[PDB]
């Protein structure tokens, strides 16, 4: 990457200044902003909250349906003293795809709506005074871009996203946005990987700087003693009597990088890392050697509001429903999430499965969304798929980079319910794989959620994976409600057949539930009702429980959540354990008392 | 057919006692009551309310979801008076098809879930003692017999029914059941028809009786003074300063029916009617020789706990939140509802669409859920739907609210096969008619304006539309309304000249989903989408009426798409309105 994924830090050679707040924002229907000078100040803007999606503020259907070009544009002061620093603008994300200006310049540009972007202004910028940044914004659903879709014209030329996947277009600025100032000479980034030797522990480290100059490496226990100090952009940091980061229970030392010139020191960084190991060893998840099952859920960036924007508080409430659930472990369906989710799960010593938004590129889904109104001969796979193929790759670099050094993250999810049953879709997710292991210093498990059309008879892709996450529906799409006994007889019957192959990996559910409406009961249960989850939930335990390569079940979803309306969809995905304000339906107790 | 559907009334030739309460009641999952002397009585059973759908007192899914061979029985005591009568038991309805036993004797057999079961047990009586009941009813679903649909084997044996139908598979004993004496010569049926002259009236009627006896029939008005008199089974009676029959202002004359030996009556049926005609004429429907616009809804039968079981208070309600909606018809979607439905719609001027239970007849859904009139067993399902329709419109003929009949509700009927078929339906349904008043069915979207077959047989045109729901929904609702005017533009240039009514149109709505701006499944979601339909509604002279979909939310078959039952009222299952209720309101007034 040319730029660096570090998380900002403010110390004495690095300083950062929020620009959250209201900013303004202007819709472009007719795509005219760039050759009307809005790169300059948008002409009629709207106050716009950052960070949040957009949609959700308005009182009209049409802004917040609205797909295609908008454009954000703040102003800040920069501080004289940033003067002689690499000056960038840091964007959590800016959802799908964007050009940033800043002073009227065209910085860089970005596409993939779920990681950071960085913007160096340092040649645009102005210490001391007034600075102006202008972003164009497009939230457009492509096949060669992730997460895939498509866009409808309606008759009067207006845009409609098409999702391929069951989540709502939320888009905007849906994170925090800084400005910053680097030295000039400083480190870009750094990966660490450990063994442990007894009582001992092993810190192996990599510094990547934008200079020549020395670097010294420091760990620090959780009370600021230093425990470790070696030289080099490559070494090993040897660790008397670790404390491990372990499940739910955490421990974090922190790296200080240093780079020196001999006189003094020209940077440093610093970030809190968990020494913990993770392997899969025969059909068991190893944490530290020791075997672990998986409990938790499928999250979303989701929240009443705010769609996907990004609140301590909801991290909050949610970590605290979810050590009331006793779980252990979240997956970041269906997109990386901000940063701090990451930095709290270490905090709290959760497990993560980390997803790159490789979600929509199921065929018939396709094919349906296509059907509408309306095609059904007319698809160009053979010249999309390379390009698509780019940008997951992309991706999936910057989602490790950024990732890759959170002890919470114990695994890299690839995709979300793809093809996978021709030879193509395995060469495809072949380089995909290779590219995650390439960047992964670590090169821990990685896998990818299979849909139920991936039958173990046909599927060419979960040999690529170290353990196998499968997302079952047995007793809600499959033989649902009265014939919920022949659900559990399918599902066995796929077991079995996994069974039978004896792969000797692990095996995790990440997905399993029933949409659910707060409230609703039925005696004898329905599905839809609150008594079915927990039937449903049961059954699927029963399930699990016979299968020993069986190591993890992550519930879908954590809480409902937006999806674009239908008819299968009752305000969103009522899927949730939890309401979208976070309060348990029945079945919220059901996970508790199993997972304790 | 070999029994009256008139109903049963108490007076000095013919006596009446219902067998409404708890009944015995027993499921058979190996089918072997009948090689068990079950019709001698139940070995085990428990008690089952009658009238009342069976499914939603139980608190366990296999007994609500029971499909397959189910039985009830009752005993009670016949008064030694009715000895020399004509004895017959009259169910209501028997759900889906069933057969009577009396005191351990086979006495008859019906199929059709939705009209009375007339059995005659003169012959097995016992006046002046205890008899029994015994009925062995099935609700199964099949394509020979409606509603139309399949039913499953699950690996262990259990049935499920797979409906080709949006409503829940409600069975039983749903309406009530009489017992009942007739003079040996009786009044066995009987048919009026009406002229306006004027100021004047003329009814028309014929009577069949079991016997040669000499009839005069009698029309009383409100008051019960006199107003004609007629010798004959068949003949006119000349009503003086008739009263009409009016929308939402009825008035209900009373028929008298005689059979005189000379010096004494030997019976007497009396039932109240109502002095009205109805007539297409071009893109008018008349009540009275007036065009009336019909405002309303398609209901079902159906409501807490018991299911389709009939309820005067039910009745009640309906019709106060009908009214204060402004409405003036509702169609009896998708089966004749019981008698009582059509007695009240008469005392409160209701028009009726009376429909027959020829629904699931779907080649898609019954594609999916399992061409459909080119399947070897169409000449069978042929014969039982031209036999509902007989009974149909021998039942409810002489209601004046009922002013139109419905015989299928989205049936396939893009191919000749298809119109071949529908030919029969209707021309079965002419015969039975007296009064030939205006036959229709519910067209859904399949039966394109370019490709239909069937709708020339129709009086006038029911459309079953969902452009803004399952068609362009939410963010394309406008697209929808674009899509709606295309296909009006194509029905308009067909230059028809036939009414057109909506009978089905409308949204999942739950009560309390509030959003704004609205989506699909909001309260404010189904009023726009109601505005919208009524925009493209008053674009066409030839819409003549509006009926939504559905008068209150109702049962269906649990699934993804079905959030407890179908959401689509306009008022909630317990009979209150949800935000869309006072468009409908404003509008109809
Ligand atoms: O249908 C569902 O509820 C889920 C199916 N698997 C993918 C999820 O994104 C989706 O939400
Ligand atoms: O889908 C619906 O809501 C309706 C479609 N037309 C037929 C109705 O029985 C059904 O309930």
């Amino acid at each position: 990457l040319e730029y660096s994924e570090l998380y900002p830090i403010q110390n004495e050679y690095r300083m950062m200044q929020s620009l959250d707040g209201m900013w303004k924002f202007q819709f472009d229907p007719e795509e005219i902003g760039k050759k009307s000078g809005w790169e300059n100040g948008l002409p009629a803007p709207v106050s716009m909250p950052v960070p949040s999606s957009f949609a959700d503020f308005f009182t009209d259907h049409k802004e917040r349906d609205y797909c295609g070009d908008f454009w954000y544009e703040t102003e800040f002061y920069l501080p004289a003293e940033w003067r002689n620093k690499k000056i960038w603008l840091r964007f959590g994300s800016i959802t799908h795809r964007g050009t940033v200006y800043c002073n009227g310049m065209e910085i860089t540009s970005h596409e993939g709506g779920f990681l950071p972007v960085l913007a160096d202004i340092s040649t645009v910028a102005k210490p001391g005074q007034v600075n102006q940044v202008v972003v164009k914004i497009n939230n457009e659903l492509n096949e060669t871009s992730l997460p895939c879709g498509a866009t409808k014209i309606l008759n009067n030329g207006r845009k409609l996203a098409k999702p391929y996947f069951d989540f709502f277009n939320y888009s905007g600025l849906q994170r925090s946005v800084w400005v910053i100032a680097l030295p000039e000479e400083s480190v870009k980034d750094y990966s660490v990987d450990y063994e442990l030797c007894g009582t001992d522990a092993l810190v192996k480290y990599e510094v990547v700087t934008t200079g020549e100059h020395p670097v010294i490496v420091r760990l620090l226990d959780a009370e600021g003693e230093l425990v470790a100090e070696t030289e080099g952009k490559e070494g090993i940091l040897q660790v008397a009597n670790a404390r491990l980061w372990e499940v739910r229970n955490a421990y974090l030392y922190q790296i200080v990088i240093l780079i020196t010139d001999g006189n003094g020191v020209l940077d440093e960084y610093r970030e809190k890392i968990g020494i913990r190991t993770v392997r899969i060893e025969g059909t068991k998840i190893l944490l530290n050697d020791r075997p672990v099952y998986l409990k938790g859920f499928g999250k979303h960036e989701d929240f009443p509001i705010l769609g996907r924007g990004f609140h301590w508080g909801i991290v909050k409430r949610d970590f605290e429903c979810l050590k009331w659930t006793n779980a252990n472990c979240f997956r970041t369906s269906h997109y990386p999430y901000a940063e701090e989710w990451y930095q709290f799960a270490d905090e709290e010593g959760f497990l993560i499965i980390d997803e790159v938004p490789a979600v929509g590129m199921m065929r018939s889904t396709r094919n349906f969304v296509a059907a509408g109104s309306g095609n059904y001969t007319y698809f160009f796979e053979a010249l999309t798929v390379p390009e698509l193929l780019k940008s997951h790759i992309a991706d999936t670099e910057e989602m490790i980079t950024r990732d890759k050094n959170h002890p919470s993250v114990i695994a890299w999810s690839l995709f979300n319910e793809p093809e996978t049953i021709t030879d193509y879709a395995y060469e495809y997710f072949k380089e995909v794989f290779a590219a995650a292991e390439t960047y992964d210093f670590q090169s821990r498990p990685m896998t990818g959620a299979f849909e139920k059309n991936s039958k173990p008879e046909l599927c060419k892709c979960y040999p690529l994976c170290d353990f196998i996450c499968l997302n079952r529906y047995y007793g809600w799409y499959i033989s649902g409600g009265p014939e919920i006994e022949e659900a559990e007889e399918l599902f066995r019957d796929e077991m079995d057949r996994w069974k039978a192959k004896e792969l000797n990996v692990p095996f995790v559910f990440t997905e399993f539930g029933t949409d659910t409406m707060a409230g609703l009961h039925k005696l004898p249960s329905i599905m839809w009702s609150e008594e079915y989850q927990k039937e449903y939930l049961e059954m699927n335990f029963r399930v699990f429980d016979s299968y020993e390569f069986v190591q993890g079940e992550l519930a879908w979803n954590f809480a409902d959540f937006q999806t674009t309306e239908g008819i299968m969809r009752v305000d969103g995905n009522h899927k949730g354990v939890f309401t979208r304000d976070r309060q348990p339906k029945a079945a919220a107790v059901v996970f508790k008392d199993r997972w304790e």
